[PDB]
């Protein structure tokens, strides 16, 4: 469990099977979104935890670009136990650390 990986790593993972969780807000989830994830904030999380789907054997877990997603690691592990769970840096901090765009709504 709790691996704390690093950017431009998840990039590679994602794009093979491991899935993303976003234990944020969907009002983020309006302008910008992550490397392959599902919105799952807190109001899910805490009413039953992981969804059935990217339930599978690696996941992990990010909230906004800096929200310390370590600060509730104990729960948001057991909540998706016994599959691998891992934070993608300091969330979106991930991401763009690397310089990869988000899956954003196209305008001019």
């Amino acid at each position: 469990a709790l691996t704390t990986i690093s950017p431009h790593d998840a990039q590679e993972l994602i794009a093979r099977g491991a899935k993303l969780i976003d234990i944020r807000d969907a009002d983020e989830y309006l302008r910008e979104h992550i490397p392959e994830a599902d919105l799952a904030p807190l109001s899910v999380l805490e009413q039953s935890g992981l969804p059935a789907k990217l339930r599978h054997e690696q996941i992990i877990f990010h909230c906004q670009a800096g929200k310390r997603t370590s600060n509730n690691a104990d729960k948001l592990a057991a909540i998706a136990a016994p599959a691998e769970i891992f934070l993608l840096e300091d969330g979106i901090d991930g991401w763009k650390k690397a310089g990869l765009p988000v899956a954003v709504n196209k305008s001019q």
